[PDB]
């Protein structure tokens, strides 16, 4: 089977996606995308609850994602979910839901994009 | 658009689905997903990463699954991820994000069912 | 990073699951679901454009399957998706869009079930 | 609660989006994607089958794609399911699945790209 859980998200990134590398030279970038859904007998629509979801992604992708996508910019994103643990300085477990990120990409939605293959 | 950021878990309860009811009289259960994916050249494959999904779902849908499903029973979920917020004794901002759950059942993967329709 | 085109599918099935058997002793199911949204100032959302799907399944899950479901039964459905080109008595092609489903419940959105494992 | 069959698909552009006008004004692209998945002792994994989905979009995303992309870009979609019922030179009716696009961008896996807005 391999019940990796998956999901798709489209939204709006907080903030140029931060990129580091690690102890063993590898490559990753942070985000999070924001989401905003809407809702309708009200007159119009309306917005909705914001969804802001912390995302990870790794390596040549990575390199790709840091050089093409700046604060505010509206993605589409393919991943799996996981779990991550960590405690406070007095020892409370923490956890956090994030998206590993498997595809990615700029929305043309309301844009236009210059594609650079390889 | 709409963009509710939608998700399908398959996993296993964690104990029987908690339900209560609220003020207003509404019905609700509270369930956790524990969702196993696997990974393959080592031998045989492995199991993985558990991944714990808190679970909310609402009214009549509620009762049927308090009545339906017990600790451990294997259930397939679609619904939509919904961030909620608290706050620790001492004043810290906590995240969590769970499921609004749309479908649900047991999984006939390995079970059957006797269904009892209305 | 494989690739399957996955699927998750909601409706009701439009019949009694067709349970085969292969001469190399193996079970197959096949069935049709009826995906009918509830998707004009006229009151607050009327039925609409039903899909319907072809389902394949496979296996023990397919013999749980026919045993427990029932035409017009609600389901939830997680599969893949796969093109099998199929033959007209004509000629041409025909090729038709399919559900290898891995997993697959009914609905508890308007029914109790009791399990069996 | 409505219920549409979304999907999400990854994989190729098979040509350069064909891209038309209604008299009624509005804008079309259509275009077809090749989900080509990477999923026995012989390697590691090896393409196998390709499938293959017409794709359907509309308004001010078609010029932005029909503008943007390229026979061969790598794309990420995410749209809802629909059976449009076709018509042969023969007869019959034959219909066919397709895919009512809602986003769709240039996948950043093996490649760059600017944006503009």
């Amino acid at each position: 089977m391999a019940g990796d859980t998956t999901i798709t998200i489209v939204g709006n990134l907080t903030a140029d996606p931060e990129l580091r590398f690690t102890p063993s030279g590898a490559a990753v970038a942070n985000f999070t995308v924001a989401s905003t859904p809407r809702i309708y007998q009200t007159g119009e629509w309306k917005d909705g609850e914001a969804l802001f979801l912390r995302c990870n992604i790794w390596r040549e992708a990575a390199e790709n994602v840091a050089e093409s996508l700046t604060r505010g910019a509206r993605v589409i994103v393919s991943g799996r979910l996981k779990q991550r643990s960590f405690e406070t300085r007095e020892g409370e477990k923490r956890t956090v839901i994030e998206v590993e990120v498997d595809e990615i990409g700029p929305s043309l939605r309301y844009a236009t994009a210059k594609v650079n293959k390889a």
